């Protein structure tokens, strides 16, 4: 057996599925968008998670691919139902460093974009600080053209360099020492204000209990994500709750 091979192969037969995970406004409410995670849907060995192959289709450069697979399987799974979503609903997707060389992005981004009602959705796209560091500030005509699509982008894992982005996520870690850390507590209300300044969107992610959402919105935290929200969840349950919530 072989990693590449096996991924490679995965691909082709269509194992990598969308999980979608739900963002809630900080002051609560109908879901108003969800983050995209990547889940291999492996015959033998059940569903795997991310963190044991990605990895590898980035060494690989198959991610770029696998996330084309993937962006065109949300756009089936939800452009025919775009009455179900909230008007400007964000759809993000995690992108890789490698993603960011180039044009083809942009193609995929439109083709996305195009499979619902113009203006209807949000489309964004998260990078992680480090994933910045190759390039930054040349080929980046792309951040330009993608805007220019009313694409958005987001810095992922915020807080574990001068750009041309939209909106910062707060990694899990801040989140999780929520009222047990006062040194984090001012570092988090930091960067909190700092996206104020910048005029950028803040989610915070791994909200997991009402202490950590309630932190939060107490200091305008825009977004929130996590398991007190909802865990990520394939296309039927999602399509589910999101008829409950066209009900009042
Ligand atoms: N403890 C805790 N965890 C929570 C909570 N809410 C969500 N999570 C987990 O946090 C991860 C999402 O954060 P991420 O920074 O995108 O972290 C992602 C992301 O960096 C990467 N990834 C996932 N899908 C893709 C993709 O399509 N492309 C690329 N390049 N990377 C991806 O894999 C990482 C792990 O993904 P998952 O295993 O799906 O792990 C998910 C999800 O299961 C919570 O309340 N508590
Ligand atoms: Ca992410
Ligand atoms: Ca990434
Ligand atoms: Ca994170």
């Amino acid at each position: 057996a072989s990693p590449s091979s096996e991924l490679r192969r995965a691909l082709e037969a269509n194992e990598f599925i969308p999980y979608y995970q739900p963002l809630s406004p900080g002051q609560g409410g109908r879901w108003i968008g969800v983050e995209v995670l990547m889940r291999w849907r492996h015959p033998r060995e059940g569903l795997i998670r991310p963190d044991l192959f990605i990895p590898f289709a980035e060494r690989s450069g198959l991610i770029v691919p696998m996330t084309r697979a993937l962006m065109r399987q949300v756009a089936e799974d939800l452009g025919g139902h775009a009455g179900k979503l909230e008007p400007g609903f964000h759809i993000g997707f995690n992108i890789s460093a490698t993603h960011c060389h180039e044009l083809a992005l942009v193609d995929d981004c439109r083709e996305l974009l195009a499979a619902f009602p113009p203006g209807h959705i949000t489309l964004v796209l998260e990078l992680t600080e480090r994933e910045l560091i190759e390039s930054s500030e040349v080929t980046d005509r792309l951040f330009d053209e993608l805007h220019a699509l009313g694409v958005k982008i987001a810095i992922d894992d915020f807080g574990t360099r001068k750009f041309q982005v939209d909106c910062l996520k707060i990694d899990q870690s801040f989140v999780a020492r929520i009222g047990i850390d006062t040194l984090s507590g001012h570092i988090l209300d930091s960067i909190v204000e700092l996206s104020a300044k910048l005029d950028l969107d803040i989610v915070a992610e791994g909200v997991e209990t009402p202490e950590q959402r309630d932190y939060l919105a107490a200091r305008g935290v825009d977004y929130l994500q996590g398991y007190l929200i909802g865990r990520p969840m394939p296309l039927e349950s999602l399509l589910s709750s999101l008829t409950v919530q066209e009900g009042q």
